[PDB]
DNA sequence: GCCGCCCTGGAGAATCCCGGTGCCGAGGCCGCTCAATTGGTCGTAGACAGCTCTAGCAACCGCTTAAACGCACGTACGCGCTGTCCCCCGCGTTTTAACCGCCAAGGGGATTACTTCCTAGTCTCCAGGCACGTGTCAGATATATACATCC
């Protein structure tokens, strides 16, 4: 609703246990599949790519 | 008949043991004598209680990730053996100086007692240096925007 209807599409964070992932990134590829929500965990080469 | 040679007995001297007496090491006794003891007084060091705030601790969680661990291989090094030669050890001989016992006088230093005075302890009062907190300021850093340029 912040992104399509307030045009409030800039850069969110999102912090979540690392236990609970999986159940976030479902939701997000479900329920918005449009937007352009991205994963940050890995070691510092993943981090860095 | 006279002279020379072999066998055996008792008295004189050396040695072991005991008693009386003098000398070395140590302990009891006495005398000085100074430091430990006793008794009293008082100040304060520390024990105790109380409140506040911070670190530690037992037992659990979760995540990351780098260190630890196990294994295989290989090769370098510890170790054993042998040779060799050289240098240290044992011994005999000669020297030499350490060691002990001596001057010869003089100064250094340890005590005992005494005198004196300078300097450090102690007390009171005060002030500024140290510890803590904060406002402010100049150097370092990151980016916004305008100009020259290659494809």
């Amino acid at each position: 609703w912040l992104i399509f209807a307030r045009r409030q599409n800039g850069p969110h964070i999102i912090v979540v246990p690392l236990s609970t992932m999986p159940a976030w990134l479902d939701t997000f590829e479900k329920w918005a599949p449009d937007l352009n929500c991205i994963c940050y965990m890995g070691n510092q080469k993943s981090r860095d790519t």
